[PDB]
Protein backbone atom coordinates (compact mmCIF):
# COMPACT_ATOMS: atom_id res chain seq x y z
CA UNK A 1 0.00 0.00 0.00
CA UNK A 2 3.15 2.31 0.00
CA UNK A 3 3.75 0.95 -3.88
CA UNK A 4 6.29 -0.96 -5.87
CA UNK A 5 6.02 -4.76 -5.98
CA UNK A 6 4.38 -7.42 -3.78
CA UNK A 7 6.41 -10.58 -3.49
CA UNK A 8 6.36 -13.44 -1.50
CA UNK A 9 9.63 -14.18 -1.82
CA UNK A 10 11.44 -10.80 -2.13
CA UNK A 11 15.17 -10.18 -2.38
CA UNK A 12 16.85 -11.47 0.56
CA UNK A 13 18.51 -9.60 3.41
CA UNK A 14 22.38 -8.70 3.32
CA UNK A 15 23.36 -8.74 7.06
CA UNK A 16 26.92 -7.27 8.10
CA UNK A 17 29.00 -6.35 11.30
CA UNK A 18 32.49 -6.71 12.37
CA UNK A 19 34.11 -9.33 13.77
CA UNK A 20 34.51 -8.79 17.76
CA UNK A 21 38.73 -8.22 18.33
CA UNK A 22 39.41 -8.65 22.30
CA UNK A 23 41.26 -5.98 23.76
CA UNK A 24 44.35 -7.66 25.97
CA UNK A 25 43.08 -10.06 28.11
CA UNK A 26 43.99 -11.39 31.74
CA UNK A 27 46.60 -13.13 32.56
CA UNK A 28 45.10 -15.31 34.96
CA UNK A 29 41.53 -16.95 33.67
CA UNK A 30 38.35 -15.78 34.50
CA UNK A 31 35.57 -17.03 32.93
CA UNK A 32 33.31 -14.08 32.98
CA UNK A 33 32.78 -12.77 29.42
CA UNK A 34 34.51 -9.69 27.58
CA UNK A 35 33.50 -6.12 27.69
CA UNK A 36 37.08 -4.83 26.54
CA UNK A 37 37.01 -4.89 22.77
CA UNK A 38 39.37 -3.33 20.41
CA UNK A 39 37.17 -0.02 18.64
CA UNK A 40 37.02 -0.66 15.07
CA UNK A 41 34.90 0.47 11.88
CA UNK A 42 34.95 -1.09 8.79
CA UNK A 43 34.49 0.42 5.15
CA UNK A 44 33.79 -0.63 1.17
CA UNK A 45 32.27 -0.30 -1.92
CA UNK A 46 28.88 -1.98 -2.82
CA UNK A 47 27.28 -2.47 -6.18
CA UNK A 48 23.88 -3.76 -7.10
CA UNK A 49 22.78 -4.80 -10.58
CA UNK A 50 18.96 -5.28 -11.64
CA UNK A 51 18.04 -5.98 -14.75
CA UNK A 52 14.37 -4.54 -15.14
CA UNK A 53 11.99 -5.86 -18.03
CA UNK A 54 10.13 -2.86 -19.95
CA UNK A 55 6.66 -2.71 -21.28
CA UNK A 56 6.56 -0.41 -24.61
CA UNK A 57 3.63 1.75 -25.85
CA UNK A 58 1.65 0.72 -28.44
CA UNK A 59 -0.72 3.51 -28.48
CA UNK A 60 -2.74 5.12 -31.59
CA UNK A 61 -3.31 8.42 -29.54
CA UNK A 62 -3.10 10.76 -32.10
CA UNK A 63 -1.97 13.99 -30.13
CA UNK A 64 0.88 14.35 -28.05
CA UNK A 65 0.83 12.63 -24.81
CA UNK A 66 2.08 14.33 -21.42
CA UNK A 67 5.94 13.85 -20.60
CA UNK A 68 8.04 15.03 -17.89
CA UNK A 69 10.06 17.72 -18.57
CA UNK A 70 12.78 20.20 -17.23
CA UNK A 71 11.62 23.87 -16.63
CA UNK A 72 13.34 25.76 -19.83
CA UNK A 73 13.35 29.01 -17.28
CA UNK A 74 16.65 30.27 -15.57
CA UNK A 75 17.09 29.33 -12.01
CA UNK A 76 19.55 30.14 -9.73
CA UNK A 77 20.29 25.58 -9.09
CA UNK A 78 19.70 23.21 -11.43
CA UNK A 79 16.89 20.51 -10.09
CA UNK A 80 18.47 17.32 -8.95
CA UNK A 81 21.92 18.50 -8.94
CA UNK A 82 24.17 19.52 -6.40
CA UNK A 83 24.21 23.25 -5.24
CA UNK A 84 27.08 25.81 -4.43
CA UNK A 85 28.10 23.67 -1.22
CA UNK A 86 28.10 19.97 -2.67
CA UNK A 87 24.48 18.84 -1.43
CA UNK A 88 22.47 16.87 -3.76
CA UNK A 89 18.83 17.55 -3.90
CA UNK A 90 15.61 16.54 -4.99
CA UNK A 91 12.92 18.91 -5.29
CA UNK A 92 9.86 17.16 -6.15
CA UNK A 93 8.85 13.68 -6.14
CA UNK A 94 8.41 12.27 -9.53
CA UNK A 95 5.57 9.36 -10.65
CA UNK A 96 5.98 7.14 -13.17
CA UNK A 97 2.27 7.72 -14.57
CA UNK A 98 2.30 9.90 -17.91
CA UNK A 99 1.58 8.05 -20.91
CA UNK A 100 -2.05 7.37 -21.75
CA UNK A 101 -3.84 3.97 -22.33
CA UNK A 102 -7.78 3.65 -22.54
CA UNK A 103 -9.57 1.22 -20.41
CA UNK B 1 17.99 27.46 -45.79
CA UNK B 2 14.39 26.95 -45.14
CA UNK B 3 15.38 23.61 -43.45
CA UNK B 4 15.74 19.55 -44.02
CA UNK B 5 18.05 17.76 -46.59
CA UNK B 6 19.95 18.92 -49.44
CA UNK B 7 19.99 16.30 -52.07
CA UNK B 8 21.56 15.85 -55.36
CA UNK B 9 18.85 13.24 -56.36
CA UNK B 10 15.51 14.26 -54.33
CA UNK B 11 12.83 11.84 -54.82
CA UNK B 12 11.08 12.77 -58.34
CA UNK B 13 8.07 14.37 -59.22
CA UNK B 14 4.94 12.62 -59.92
CA UNK B 15 2.99 14.00 -62.82
CA UNK B 16 -0.34 13.57 -63.21
CA UNK B 17 -3.35 14.67 -65.67
CA UNK B 18 -6.62 13.81 -67.20
CA UNK B 19 -6.21 12.17 -70.28
CA UNK B 20 -8.46 14.52 -72.81
CA UNK B 21 -11.49 13.09 -74.01
CA UNK B 22 -13.38 15.01 -77.21
CA UNK B 23 -16.98 15.75 -77.10
CA UNK B 24 -18.41 15.19 -81.10
CA UNK B 25 -16.42 15.64 -83.27
CA UNK B 26 -17.66 17.45 -86.79
CA UNK B 27 -18.82 15.47 -89.70
CA UNK B 28 -16.53 17.25 -91.80
CA UNK B 29 -12.77 16.82 -91.79
CA UNK B 30 -11.54 20.36 -90.40
CA UNK B 31 -7.85 20.51 -89.45
CA UNK B 32 -8.19 22.56 -86.62
CA UNK B 33 -8.06 21.56 -83.39
CA UNK B 34 -10.41 20.35 -80.56
CA UNK B 35 -11.24 23.22 -78.44
CA UNK B 36 -14.50 21.10 -77.11
CA UNK B 37 -13.33 18.35 -74.43
CA UNK B 38 -15.95 16.42 -72.03
CA UNK B 39 -15.49 18.04 -68.59
CA UNK B 40 -14.34 15.45 -66.13
CA UNK B 41 -12.04 14.90 -63.05
CA UNK B 42 -10.70 12.53 -61.19
CA UNK B 43 -10.27 10.90 -57.59
CA UNK B 44 -7.79 8.41 -56.04
CA UNK B 45 -6.17 7.17 -53.39
CA UNK B 46 -2.24 7.96 -52.63
CA UNK B 47 0.27 6.60 -50.27
CA UNK B 48 3.64 7.23 -49.17
CA UNK B 49 5.76 4.75 -47.18
CA UNK B 50 9.49 6.52 -45.97
CA UNK B 51 11.65 4.84 -44.00
CA UNK B 52 13.50 7.11 -41.61
CA UNK B 53 17.11 6.10 -39.78
CA UNK B 54 16.81 7.43 -36.09
CA UNK B 55 20.13 8.15 -34.09
CA UNK B 56 19.92 7.10 -30.51
CA UNK B 57 20.67 9.47 -27.24
CA UNK B 58 23.88 7.84 -25.72
CA UNK B 59 23.73 10.35 -22.87
CA UNK B 60 25.17 10.42 -19.29
CA UNK B 61 23.56 13.47 -18.08
CA UNK B 62 22.51 13.05 -14.80
CA UNK B 63 19.31 15.71 -14.59
CA UNK B 64 16.39 15.30 -16.41
CA UNK B 65 16.15 17.24 -19.77
CA UNK B 66 13.56 18.75 -21.46
CA UNK B 67 11.06 17.15 -22.95
CA UNK B 68 7.62 17.89 -25.44
CA UNK B 69 4.84 17.59 -23.42
CA UNK B 70 1.18 18.66 -23.60
CA UNK B 71 -0.02 21.11 -21.05
CA UNK B 72 -2.17 19.52 -18.42
CA UNK B 73 -4.34 22.12 -17.73
CA UNK B 74 -8.12 21.99 -19.14
CA UNK B 75 -9.39 23.45 -22.14
CA UNK B 76 -12.45 24.26 -24.90
CA UNK B 77 -9.94 22.57 -27.37
CA UNK B 78 -7.76 19.40 -26.95
CA UNK B 79 -4.34 20.51 -29.44
CA UNK B 80 -3.70 18.82 -32.55
CA UNK B 81 -7.39 18.08 -32.53
CA UNK B 82 -10.40 18.63 -34.67
CA UNK B 83 -12.93 21.17 -33.39
CA UNK B 84 -17.01 20.88 -33.24
CA UNK B 85 -16.83 22.06 -37.03
CA UNK B 86 -14.66 19.55 -38.00
CA UNK B 87 -11.45 21.41 -38.68
CA UNK B 88 -8.13 19.99 -37.89
CA UNK B 89 -5.45 23.16 -36.63
CA UNK B 90 -1.96 22.88 -35.44
CA UNK B 91 -1.65 25.42 -32.53
CA UNK B 92 2.14 25.54 -32.81
CA UNK B 93 5.49 24.67 -34.41
CA UNK B 94 7.26 21.74 -33.34
CA UNK B 95 10.58 22.14 -33.68
CA UNK B 96 12.83 18.77 -33.52
CA UNK B 97 15.52 20.13 -30.71
CA UNK B 98 15.18 19.46 -26.80
CA UNK B 99 17.59 16.13 -26.07
CA UNK B 100 20.68 17.88 -25.75
CA UNK B 101 24.65 16.89 -26.47
CA UNK B 102 27.98 18.69 -25.24
CA UNK B 103 30.19 20.34 -27.83
N1 LIG C 1 1.66 -6.72 -6.67
C1 LIG C 1 1.22 -7.97 -6.81
N2 LIG C 1 2.05 -8.99 -6.53
C2 LIG C 1 1.61 -10.24 -6.67
N3 LIG C 1 0.41 -10.67 -7.07
C3 LIG C 1 -0.39 -9.63 -7.34
C4 LIG C 1 -0.08 -8.29 -7.24
N4 LIG C 1 -1.16 -7.51 -7.60
C5 LIG C 1 -2.09 -8.38 -7.91
N5 LIG C 1 -1.70 -9.68 -7.77
C6 LIG C 1 -2.49 -10.87 -8.04
C7 LIG C 1 -3.99 -10.59 -8.20
C8 LIG C 1 -4.10 -10.39 -9.71
O1 LIG C 1 -5.40 -10.70 -10.19
C9 LIG C 1 -3.10 -11.40 -10.24
C10 LIG C 1 -2.49 -11.04 -11.59
O2 LIG C 1 -1.44 -11.94 -11.93
P1 LIG C 1 -0.83 -11.94 -13.41
O3 LIG C 1 0.64 -12.11 -13.29
O4 LIG C 1 -1.08 -10.62 -14.01
O5 LIG C 1 -1.36 -13.15 -14.08
O6 LIG C 1 -2.05 -11.45 -9.25
N1 LIG D 1 22.39 18.78 -45.87
C1 LIG D 1 23.49 18.34 -46.48
N2 LIG D 1 23.36 17.56 -47.56
C2 LIG D 1 24.47 17.11 -48.17
N3 LIG D 1 25.74 17.34 -47.86
C3 LIG D 1 25.83 18.13 -46.78
C4 LIG D 1 24.79 18.66 -46.05
N4 LIG D 1 25.27 19.42 -45.00
C5 LIG D 1 26.57 19.34 -45.12
N5 LIG D 1 26.98 18.57 -46.17
C6 LIG D 1 28.36 18.29 -46.56
C7 LIG D 1 29.39 19.18 -45.88
C8 LIG D 1 29.75 18.35 -44.65
O1 LIG D 1 31.06 18.64 -44.18
C9 LIG D 1 29.70 16.93 -45.19
C10 LIG D 1 29.37 15.86 -44.16
O2 LIG D 1 29.16 14.60 -44.79
P1 LIG D 1 29.07 13.28 -43.90
O3 LIG D 1 28.00 12.42 -44.47
O4 LIG D 1 28.65 13.67 -42.54
O5 LIG D 1 30.35 12.56 -44.07
O6 LIG D 1 28.66 16.95 -46.21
Amino acid sequence: LMGGFGLKHPPPQIMIKNTPVPANPPTNFSAAKFASFITQYSTGQVSVEIEWELQKENSKRWNPEIQYTSNYNKSVNVDFTVDTNGVYSEPRPIGTRYLTRNL
